């Protein structure tokens, strides 16, 4: 049986005080919104109906490449009405499973557990127990089957005990759906059409409603604020951590700790506490991450230690290279094996070949170097004003001396030596000495002013 | 209605194992008893009288410009005696409040409460309901006043099942504690005055007493040690972050978010984790803060991005600025709209015009930097040995070439032109291009020692 | 009464996906293992048997230094077959206590209230109360005595609510262990000769068995997993962090604070958030840690103040000195009292005399400074190609200009003055005045491609 998804994404989120609307607030680096196509995606999903309406154009620009139906909401009249939006595209034949955009963590094992649920011409709900269900509507089971969702306000004092609830979370039929969402009325305080009321049109039509826990409260929980936000973010990150500490990944501290895309991981890999991975990252066996480390979009290859303080992004990194501390790899970093990158060290766009170092205060910019090549502390890769970023070129086993500058475009071809506090303007030929000519003023018997 | 304070803080606070006397521990940056003064100020006192003793000299020290009342007390002779030292100031028409230097958390809110309930020529008696109220003196109520305190030892089974708790904190007029101070007792176990003993003196003069729950427990709780200390700490910290979510800023994690003074924000601010804001800092619009920074004193303008560890202080950064990541801004750095500023740069008391750029291992120090400067990487400004801090001063459209160290007292106008590796001792003209002349020494078949 | 210790430390740990062995996994930087032979060493054991199995030739490698007795399990047959192993070497009027080396958090304190329950010929078995109790072998008390240790799955109703559970921790002497070892027998479910057997061997034989409930469950509590290995790196931060603040550090989290070896510190010592102690740390009074700071295997002076993201390692800091913001100090640092040393800094084997300043952009390695010298900005100590890392050796009250390269060996003496932008490669006489002639090209109306 196929299935098709309705993402409610609508809302302004006026409690969020922000210019976005309320779902392209992140969770882990990612729209709220687009865990949830990613999750109806995972699901097997062969539409994706996204109701959206306020910050529309932003909905737009921030979710241009996602594979949804954009469904364009004019008017605010209940969810009924948001899903009735979808209702001429579903199939007849089809399962519908209707999600939000502002409740995030459903998971694909949830709903794959509430689709397998769903009587034939019937609905399976998501339901969910509170130690507390004070205001949430309270499920009313009789034979087994769902007749009623008890609203705080109407519930007698029996019911006012039931702890299991309502979560909004559904699943029914294409042909169902659109049948039952044309009998859908406003007659409530609010004067809005509530998707709620499909249980009790099911029941008119004797069609069966069975009822699936949820596994965690917070797959349904909705962000409606920052703070609510911030606890979504914290439980999803703690899951995140907890997944990656029993496959084997020796993180110090969990709750500190943060995953913002991706990561694949080999056998014996330690991350120190504050530690952000963002993007996708790949790490080998036994690579270690020192404290406070992002990663963002890397490849670090098996043995590799990123010492503390170390920010890389869109780079490279070759078995056995050690970075840091206070290491940068800008984009385009690209580090051989066995390379060494010490404290304040920036490497942009630039390849550094095979048990190279660039320990101290250098910056390298849109090079090549070789293999074996040592650069000394305070080097730095420059162009002429109003140059369009030259390449510095560098051969293997090159000394350049501390604190020289390497003007591009030069090339310093194999073996060759530079002594420190050289300027480089003209290539340097293979097994080529330059040192630099000093003049000094010597004048004894100086007295400091001390 | 007049208002004054009695503010205990005269103990000395020994389980701290500190120098220091108990009050002066600060939480948020400022010291536990600063924290009570700046309340009772907030309510409106007229005056506060400080009860000091232990570590007297540090206390005048550390709150010389705080508009208090010096009361200073030569024995601890109890609760009733400290606020007796006090009485002779107290105008019998006023309302005095009773707060102590070591329970910091006090709401303003919570005291307006207490003193909104307190009944002509009574006493209004702040209270909270503790789980396990063992230890705590127990709250007697008759015909809805208090009646009594039940210290633990009296209490029958009955009363020790009592949750309400006493907390110290108390209201009434100054005729009445006049009046009920001098005819406290010392005949207990302790031998002390307790100001606790003001209920009982009430109710034999037909005085009711209004009891008055607080809202949290954290709000009466006082610090003896250092690691109760660092509970109140975290308990106001998440206050804090609570607050700021709710007005909108995005703090990533509030758990991983300190802030030591005051917040001023725009919309759509985003704080990532281990961030740290001291003094008084002011964020506009779509300010986005990275991980592990540093902001003390300092106002910057929208669409700011600070990239990860980046420490900035008493600095102001114009809109659309670029910092860090591992940027370090010094007291008086002033950095115009839309400039950008790299890793492993320092700027200490300068102005950097609009546009221009230091992004990489640059030292810049009491300078005056115009508009769309390029300043190179690894370039200095410095003085002469026996200097006294001299300016340099650069306009506007300079390039400084990578590794040019700039000689303070020195100007660079207008549209000049700086080679890379320069030592710049003399006033260099507009358009006026500064190119090194080097002299070097090229050796061929030059084979390295490997 | 002697004493000796049985380790079981045989466990493959399959669920930690690692190529180390199970025990081998470290807490606050030491190998689980380590954790309880060293408790067992505070106790005063005699001898120390360490059951070891898998991962063999790394246990030999990683503990190499411990005075233990290697006892190589060939053969997983259970805990009693374990502890069997080094039976032979039990002294027949010692005192045996049995340990875990997955069970990391044991004390000495706890074992200490075990070892003294202990009746003659009997055993005391270490207890602890659950409130889910499920899966554990429940404690059955008859006339104050243990009489069973009964399984969940052979539990009545009654005893299933029995929250006393066993922990498999025990006392017995030497010759009761080696008796009742020989009879313990393998009929069950998994065919394991269990240690727990002993308990229902010594009712056998009229020997009475002691409960003793542990303080902490934690202390009990085995890490099969990593996720189960964090929680117990957490428990043990918490405590370590809780002691500190009551001993008077003030630590502004505890919950971001980390302890890896060993802290000796004086009053009034301030660390703030995100900040790792490594190996053995001295702190004198008053030192101050900024955020983010790595200090591993350091003594600190009093009154030293150490500023954000700071990374030092065997490193000498002396009175009053000022480190960071950003600095790195890399073993043999040694800098004397009143020093300063600034951002992207490094100072690495080298000593730095009392009042001398490095504060910005410098790399100082091998090197000795004198008093009160002013290392300028891009200062850098360098060798000559093909170089064995020689010495630079300056004296008292030099001036080094900023971006200075100075070439090793080489000698600056007293009084020395060197400007800005030098290349040092011959020794400096006292009050000698060393500045760079440089030539430069000066091109008017140089028009920039802007
Ligand atoms: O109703 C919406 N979202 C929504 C619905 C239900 C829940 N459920 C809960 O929070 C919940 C339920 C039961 C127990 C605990 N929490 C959380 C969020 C909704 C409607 C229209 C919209 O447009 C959007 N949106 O995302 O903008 C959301
Ligand atoms: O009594 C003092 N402080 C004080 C008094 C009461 C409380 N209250 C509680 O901790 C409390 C009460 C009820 C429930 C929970 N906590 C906390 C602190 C006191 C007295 C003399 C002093 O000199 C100082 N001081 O600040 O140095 C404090
Ligand atoms: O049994 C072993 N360890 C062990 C034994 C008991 C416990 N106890 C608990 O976890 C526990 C007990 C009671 C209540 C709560 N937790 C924890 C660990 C064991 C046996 C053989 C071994 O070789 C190793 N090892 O360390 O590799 C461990
Ligand atoms: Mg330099
Ligand atoms: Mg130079």
């Amino acid at each position: 049986k196929a299935l098709s998804a309705v993402i409610l994404a609508a809302g302004k989120g006026t409690r969020m005080y922000s210019d976005l609307p309320k779902v392209l607030h992140t969770i882990a680096g990612k729209p709220m919104v687009k865990h949830v196509i990613d999750t109806a995606h995972q699901l097997g999903s062969e539409n994706i109906h996204l109701i959206y309406g306020h910050g529309g154009d932003l909905m737009r620009t921030h979710l241009a490449n996602e594979q949804v139906n954009w469904v364009l909401q004019t008017e605010q009249l209940g969810t009924a009405h948001a899903v009735q939006q979808a209702a001429p595209f579903f199939k007849d034949n089809e399962n519908i499973v209707v999600l939000y955009g502002d409740a995030p963590l459903i998971t694909k094992e949830t709903l794959e557990k509430l689709i397998e649920a769903k009587p034939e011409n019937g609905i399976a709900l998501l339901t969910v127990n509170l130690d507390n269900p004070t205001g949430y509507g309270r499920i009313i089971r009789e034979n087994g089957n769902v007749v009623a969702i008890v609203e705080q306000k109407d519930a007698n004092a029996e019911q006012l005990n039931i702890k299991e609830v309502n979560t909004g979370v559904m699943v029914s039929d294409g042909a169902s759906f659109k049948k039952w969402l044309a009998r859908v009325g406003n007659n409530n305080a609010q004067g809005e059409y509530y998707l709620t009321d499909l249980i009790a049109l099911a029941n008119q039509d004797n069609c069966q409603v069975v009822a699936v826990q949820a596994t965690d409260v917070m797959e349904v929980e909705g962000a409606n604020n920052r703070l609510q936000l911030a606890a979504l973010e914290r439980y999803f990150q703690n899951k995140q951590a907890s997944k990656l500490l029993l496959e084997g990944v020796m993180i110090y501290d969990p709750a500190r700790f943060d995953l913002r895309g991706t990561l694949e991981h080999g056998k014996d890999v330690e991350i120190d506490v504050n530690v952000i991975i963002e993007g996708n990252v790949k790490l080998g066996d036994r690579v270690k991450i020192g404290t406070g480390c992002v990663l963002k979009n890397v490849v670090i290859g098996n043995d590799v230690e990123i010492k503390p303080y170390s920010v890389l992004e869109d780079s490279i990194v070759g078995e056995k290279a050690a970075i840091g501390p206070f290491s940068r790899l800008r984009p385009g970093a690209e580090l051989a094996a066995e390379t060494h990158v010490g404290n304040f060290v920036e490497i942009k766009k630039s390849t550094v070949g095979k048990g190279s170092k660039v320990n101290h205060l250098t910056y390298v910019g849109d090079s090549e170097i070789g293999s074996n090549c040592n650069i000394g502390a305070g080097v730095i890769t420059c162009n002429y004003d109003g140059a369009n970023k030259f390449k510095t070129i560098i051969g293997d086993d090159v000394f350049v001396g501390s604190d020289t500058q390497l003007v591009a475009p030069v090339k310093v071809a194999n073996g060759a030596t530079i002594g420190a506090g050289t300027t480089i303007t003209r290539d340097v030929g293979e097994n080529e000495l330059v040192i630099t000519r000093v003049a000094q003023r010597h004048i004894q018997g100086w007295q400091r002013p001390i």
